[PDB]
């Protein structure tokens, strides 16, 4: 069966750059997919979007809207030490955390820094 690492690598291979907000979203999708035994449908939806001509970025966003485990789901909280634990390419996508953030509205994750600061990663 497709593993979380297999699927992350498949998705990464389609994305430009490294450590972008989309790379983080792949990680978030693959973790929630692993934990809900849903890696197969996620991979199928990804591939189908590509096959229709959508960009990989759009395909990842569509997963957040079309795979039910994501519909109205909150972003995972990711505990980190400092803002430097967040990849360079994500830094300008970091925002104050709004009320009721949702993955399917573009809130990929919330980083919680050791000093208590919290930042949402937004696409």
């Amino acid at each position: 069966d497709i593993s979380a690492k297999d699927l992350r690598n498949i998705m990464y291979d389609h994305l430009p750059g490294f450590g972008t907000a989309f790379h983080q979203l792949v990680q978030v999708i693959c973790k929630l997919g692993k934990d809900s035994n849903s890696l197969d449908i996620i991979h199928a939806e990804f591939q189908a979007s590509l096959a229709e001509g959508d960009s990989p970025q759009c395909a990842l966003i569509q997963i957040t809207k079309r795979v039910p485990i994501f519909q109205d789901a909150a972003p995972p909280v990711i505990h980190i030490r400092s803002r430097g634990d967040i990849p360079r390419a994500c830094q300008k996508s970091l925002r104050p955390v709004p009320p009721s953030p949702k993955i399917d509205r573009g809130w990929v994750c919330v980083f919680q820094l050791q000093d208590g600061k919290t930042l949402g990663l937004k696409i």
